[PDB]
Parts: structure tokens; C-alpha cells; sequence
């Protein structure tokens, strides 16, 4: 169905319960290296800090990092990678009470404990080389 | 004027004298790593051999290389940073006979020798987290 626009950009606010819900796909093979990120922003604007960097360079590794007061903090970088080559992905990340956790494709594959409460954010922005089908934040919890 | 689709392919052929303008703009600040790539082909094929890899992290770094039955070779790596941040950039690269030579506004940024003929190239592809509103390759010469 209808391709979002990419950097795809929404307000949203994220506590304990919420789910961010991704579905799109690489723009190109494995081979020429296509990133995905997914930031979780403290403002509106793209130059505010960032509670939760996601960084996947498809078929090699990922990032995760804070942007805390301009700065970034310490990397945690994974080779785990269960993106597969030219193919959709599903991504879902909770709000656990002490961490985001990345599913792929309905597989726990990447964990990130909370250096800021999730309640600072106010942005999500999901960009680099992919197309975007399906975007949401849930918002069913107190 | 009207943005043309990224990520951008076009066939080609190069030679001594041919010239690729790209004018184009960064989607998003500096402070958030925006990159741009530009990739000679060997073929229409995105998985094909790249006769010359440019592949700029605005703010921070260039890095060169070529790709050769599908291995990338020795990279070269620039700390030179012309680009503005939150600027348009026209990036015109000249096929001299040793080397690509990468104009940045006007100003000579990068040189890199000849690793494959530039006859072997069959098609250019602009990608990554720009807009494009000019693309040429000229055809003058013999
Ligand atoms: O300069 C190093 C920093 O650069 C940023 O682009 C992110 O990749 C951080 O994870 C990293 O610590
Ligand atoms: O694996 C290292 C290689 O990875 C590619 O993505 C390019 O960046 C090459 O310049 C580099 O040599």
C-alpha cells in the first residue's frame, strides 16, 4: 500500500507499554550497504538530543547511542542481524520499564536500558535508505 | 526547480573530458550525519562493480574506493570537508586521465586515480540522504 514520505517525521509521546511499529523495506541490496535509523527525540526539531539512536547498517552491524545535550554518549554496537537481503522487515520496539527492546520480524534482537526517562520524548524520525509502508506509535495505556 | 527521484540511476558512458554535475542538498543538519553517495557502475545492475565510490558523511569525513567481482579494494579516506551545513552543493566531477577530480562549489576536493578504465562504467547512481535537482553527464568529446 501507500509509501509514507522518507525522513518520515511524528510527534508522539512513549511511557511504559507503548509499541512503535515499523514496517518498510531497504531501497537497494545488502551489497551497497543501505542504512535505516530510528531516532527518539526530545523536540520537534531534528538538531534536539536523542534518548534512542538506532543505527542499522543492513547485512553488518548496529548502533545504538544517546545524543545527550549535543553531545553523543557511549556506543553499544551488535552484529546480530536478522534483516534478510531484499526482503520487507517489521520492526517493533517496546517501552519495558528499564529498556527499549527491537523486535524484527516477531524476534527479540537488540535491548537499550534507559539513560533518559521516555516521557522527554516528543519525536520520532525514521529515514536513511528505505521505503516506509506502516508507521505507529500506541497510545492504549495510563 | 523539480526534484528528481533518489535514489537517482542514469546509463552512462565516461571518458577522458566527460563531466557529471550534480546539483543537489543535504535532507537534514550536519549534527544528524546525513551521508551522500555517488557510485560509477560497471553495469545497470545495482549489485554490479564500481569503478569509483564516493561516499560523503557531511560534517566528518569522505571516503573513496572501487569494488571489483563484488570486493571492495583499498579505501581512501578524506578529513577535507567543503560542504556547508543546511547549504545546497553543486559537486562536478571531471574525468581527467590519471584520475576523478571533485569539484565542490567551484573548488577542487578530491582526486582519484584510475583503478579500471572509465570506459568499463555503464550507468551512475546518486543516493542516500539528499534531494537532487540536476544531474548531467556531458557527451562533447570524441
Ligand atoms: O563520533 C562517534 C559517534 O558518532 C555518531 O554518528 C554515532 O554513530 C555515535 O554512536 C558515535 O559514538
Ligand atoms: O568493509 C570495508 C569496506 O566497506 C565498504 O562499505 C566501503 O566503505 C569500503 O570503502 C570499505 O573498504
Amino acid at each position: 500500500m501507500s509509501l509514507l514520505p522518507v525522513p518520515y517525521t511524528e510527534a508522539a509521546s512513549l511511557s511504559t507499554g507503548s509499541t512503535v511499529t515499523i514496517k518498510g523495506r531497504p531501497l537497494v541490496c545488502f551489497l551497497n550497504e543501505p542504512y535505516l535509523q530510528v531516532d527518539f527525540h526530545t523536540e520537534m526539531k531534528e538538531e534536539s538530543d536523542i534518548v534512542f539512536h538506532f543505527q542499522v547498517c543492513f547485512g553488518r552491524r548496529v548502533v545504538m547511542n544517546s545524543r545527550e545535550y549535543g553531545a553523543w554518549k557511549q556506543q553499544v554496537e551488535s552484529k546480530n542481524m536478522p534483516f534478510q537481503d531484499g526482503q520487507e522487515f517489521e520492526l517493533s520496539i517496546s517501552v519495558l520499564p528499564d529498556k527499549y527492546q527491537v523486535m524484527v520480524n516477531g524476534q527479540s534482537s537488540y535491548t537499550f536500558d534507559h539513560r533518559i526517562k521516555p516521557e522527554a520524548v516528543k519525536m520520532v524520525q525514521v529515514w536513511r535508505d528505505i521505503s516506509l509502508t506502516k508507521f505507529n506509535v500506541s497510545y492504549l495505556k495510563r
